[PDB]
């Protein structure tokens, strides 16, 4: 009858997020205590969301009005992936459903016989929409409908029925500190201090927390929020740690914060990923400023030469700028709950920034913990079931990522030669030869969750255009006017949608 | 243009004829050849979730169809006596409501109102106690219902829709397959017809399997040492629908040996009795059967079958694909025998060779024809593992049989996770996570725990949600007419 105890450790945002997820999901039936340490800085990046990340905010009771100009906030519709193929193209991963044509999805149609060149923006309106630097709102809030006019799902049935589930950039350490003034008027307790000890019982599972100048913390579940480190998972549990390293060689990021005229520049309703040449550097818009970082594979590059690859990318304005390096742990631990104790965040795992998924995993991980919340005698059941979620949405993603790389028809750099010489699962070597003929589907991708719907593979295999795909032999017999009728309204609404939709600096001129 | 030749014409070749020739049409030719000594299994009455986007495709409207096959509604089918005596519930095609995240079953398994999940999860659990219409006497209306019909009948106008196609039609005996070189099929030779060749070759041809499984030698994968029903008596018995109505349902009365369906049409209901030989006879099935009817089955003739329980090793090989019971079948527990043939269709037109034969396209569809299967079969299992009847010899059997080691380890999840889209069968075969929270929970020898995050979370959602279903629900049997209204209207 008493209230569960959770004790979190760590002031990032996953420990934010964490804190404002299960207090407004359980209230004051849940008592949550949130330590971060004073000294220790945060990450300082992810600033790049999913097509889940609408879902968080609808879950917590908050409005754009409400969080998105005290983050400097702007909307994502898609990611750029800049000079994957060859030097000056470029095409786009939009968070659009995939519509079909007896049933035959549009993409397939295109291979068939598609209008332009371009397979996003003949099959995408939201390709459009970036391509022109549009706002996806009016400016009265109304979404891609000039009249104005909610929803209940899940975070999977969100990203798998809204048929625009778009994303947000924003800055890190402001959402944070938003979170951080949600979770406290709710009741969630602050300690700032250091957790010096993690004290276990004879059985193993954690005691308390031992701090420097607030004694022992204790409580009924610990959650692991303190990154890389994996204080209480790793470290105190010792739960090991696996590395994805083998199959995603990058290693290393350097990040800078540009402030710019966010006016003549114009805001992009997207992140840019642009390949180099040894990774790739991402571009994300703010108000204000720009995001930008170089995630790179430190064995084909130094430190030295990717700060000022990066500098000189961006120009004279990122000259004089702080450079963060970062060395990153790429992979997951083994289990992500062990006992008392589940990490989530930097501490239960991480892949590169190439699709956003960072604040994805930490949503995700919540999610499932108040789904398989302990509250009686811990089911074994329970914890597994948590454990292969959390683990298949890494390694699913994991899969997704090296496909980037395996689609990529840029050759020129050691980096970009080694891409296609280094081995892959035997299981994902299997898929592609089916992708070659059979255009990906439900059946034939990862058959668990892990966020990336088949229009995804869809989207990086056509624009990457190493992996030469064909359309499916039934097109060739089909009547091709329902198709070609589709591919036309898309194009119309598209044009319709870039003469109407204002940029998004005028869009939020107008508060 | 592409020639497709189909043996057989009983459901599953008119299906598959009429489907190909609305897919593709004039730039494909399809020939049928049917036996006019052999007849149709013969039943197959009652239907599933994906019935009707059949009949979209075909873009017939449920007007152009219905009176011609005697059709009626499908909300859900009816489960009777498997839990204990007197006890029923419904398996309906509605879909589950979420409140906070969860599924309104662990909330009903939390602090559910009364003690009958379906009448408190689901609205037309409470249409089919009342024997209610889906639709208004003016035609008024996600609910994917299917339909009851008889076989014979859409046979029939499947053909009529077949041949003002342009599908040609032949009436003759297939008495050989002649294969070439590589083990291909050539042609097939008929009594008195000739040679008929083609590029790809459809066996329909039924449990016989003389195409797929005789002349290519596709082996068979038995289901019956997890589901030992191999036989069925059935009867069609015309009724006054009157006096006892028309329910909107299918329903399955588990029995001492097995279990009985009663399949209400227009003018008659068509009913059989499932059952294992070991258990029971076909004389005294036959006896049981006309007794769980009445006087009005006393001179009808039975129909007794013997089933063949599994599936073909591969149903695609080299230019012969066998769709419908030459494929597989399991026992029409959930009416999923048209929907095998529904969904091998589509596949069909999804992996259609059209293009020189890509071994990939091949394995595709008998990977998504074995799945659809194999989850199926695991569904079934699960009814009689599930199922609390336990007083003669074969019901004590199901708890001692055989039970697959991937089954067996869901189940023990399920009674602590309970069935989410990421415990179940991970490959599609028509069932979603709640038809099998819905064979637990009604079933009731499997015993299930609410999540225990629901002990600490506020009821006042979902118990809104509760009085919302029961309101909608009186509203709608308060206004809805009777099934038999609505037909003796239209
Ligand atoms: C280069 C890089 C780029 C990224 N890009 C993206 C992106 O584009 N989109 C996206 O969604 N995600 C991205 N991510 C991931 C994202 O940044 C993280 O998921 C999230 O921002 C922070 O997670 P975290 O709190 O676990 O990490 P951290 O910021 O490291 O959290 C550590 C917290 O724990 C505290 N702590 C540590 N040890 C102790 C201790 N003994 N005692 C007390 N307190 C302690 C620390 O003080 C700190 O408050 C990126 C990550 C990196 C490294
Ligand atoms: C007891 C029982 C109950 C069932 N209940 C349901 C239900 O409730 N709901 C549901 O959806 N499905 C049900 N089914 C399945 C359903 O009956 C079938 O899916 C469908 O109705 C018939 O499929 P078929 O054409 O492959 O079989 P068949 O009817 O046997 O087709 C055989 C055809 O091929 C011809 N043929 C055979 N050999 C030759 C030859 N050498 N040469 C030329 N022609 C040949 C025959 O003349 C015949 O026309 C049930 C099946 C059984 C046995
Ligand atoms: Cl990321
Ligand atoms: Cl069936």
């Amino acid at each position: 009858r008493n209230p569960d105890k959770v004790v979190i450790v760590g002031g990032g945002t996953a420990g934010w997020m964490t804190a404002s997820y299960l207090k407004k999901a359980f209230g004051e039936r849940v008592s949550v205590t949130l330590v971060e340490s004073g000294t220790i800085g945060t990450v300082g990046v992810g600033e790049a969301t999913f097509s889940d990340i609408r879902h968080f905010f609808e879950f917590l009771d908050l409005r754009e009005e409400e969080w998105m100009p005290a983050c400097n906030a702007t909307y994502k519709l898609a990611v750029r992936f800049q000079d994957w193929q060859r030097p000056g193209h470029h095409f786009y991963h939009p968070f659009e459903q995939m519509r079909s044509v007896d049933g035959f999805p549009l993409t397939d149609w295109w291979l068939q016989n598609g209008p332009t060149d371009r397979f996003d923006r003949d099959c995408f309106v939201m390709a459009s929409l970036c391509d022109a630097g549009r706002s996806p709102r009016y400016l009265n809030g109304s979404l891609l409908q000039q009249e104005f006019d909610p929803a209940g799902l899940t975070m999977s049935e969100h990203q798998g029925k809204t048929q625009f589930p778009y994303a947000y950039h924003f800055e890190a350490a402001l959402l944070a500190e938003f979170l951080s003034g949600y979770s406290k008027d709710r009741g969630v307790k602050h300690v700032v201090d250091e957790v010096l000890e993690v004290k276990l019982d004879d059985r193993g599972w954690i005691s308390h927390v031992v701090t420097k100048e607030h004694g022992d913390i204790g409580g009924d579940l610990f959650v692991d929020c303190t990154g890389f480190r994996g204080v209480l998972l790793n470290q105190a549990l010792g739960v090991p740690f696996v590395s994805y390293q083998d199959t995603l060689p990058n290693d290393s990021a350097v990040a800078l914060q540009v402030p710019l005229d966010m006016e003549a520049r114009g805001i992009p309703p997207y992140t840019r990923a642009t390949a180099k040449e040894a990774g790739w550097i991402w571009t994300i818009p703010l108000i204000g400023r720009i995001g930008t970082g170089y995630v790179y594979a430190k064995d084909y590059c130094s430190p030295e030469e990717a700060e000022r690859t990066l500098r000189e990318f961006v120009g004279p304005e990122a000259a004089d700028v702080e450079a963060n390096h970062i060395r990153m742990r790429i992979g997951r631990s083994e289990q992500s709950w062990k006992n008392n104790c589940v990490a989530i965040g930097l501490s239960s795992g991480f892949v590169e920034p190439l699709e956003s998924t960072g604040i994805f995993f930490i949503h995700h991980a919540i999610e499932q913990l108040v789904k398989h919340f302990p509250a009686g005698d811990w089911h074994p059941q329970l914890r597994a079931g948590y454990n292969s979620a959390v683990a298949n949405v890494m390694d699913g993603v994991r899969e997704f990522l090296v496909l980037h790389y395996l689609g990529a028809a840029r050759n020129d750099t050691r980096y970009w030669k080694d891409t296609k010489t280094r081995a892959v699962p035997d299981a994902l070597a299997e898929r592609i030869e089916r992708w070659k003929v059979q255009l990906p589907d439900s059946e034939n991708v990862f058959p668990y969750y892990h966020g990336l719907p088949p229009y995804s593979y869809m989207a990086i295999l056509l624009g990457t255009g190493a992996i030469g795909l064909r359309p499916s032999p039934a097109l060739a017999l089909a009547d091709p006017a329902a198709a070609e009728k589709e591919f036309t309204a898309i194009r119309d609404r598209a044009r319709f949608l870039v003469d109407t939709l204002p940029s998004q600096y005028e869009y939020f001129a107008a508060m």
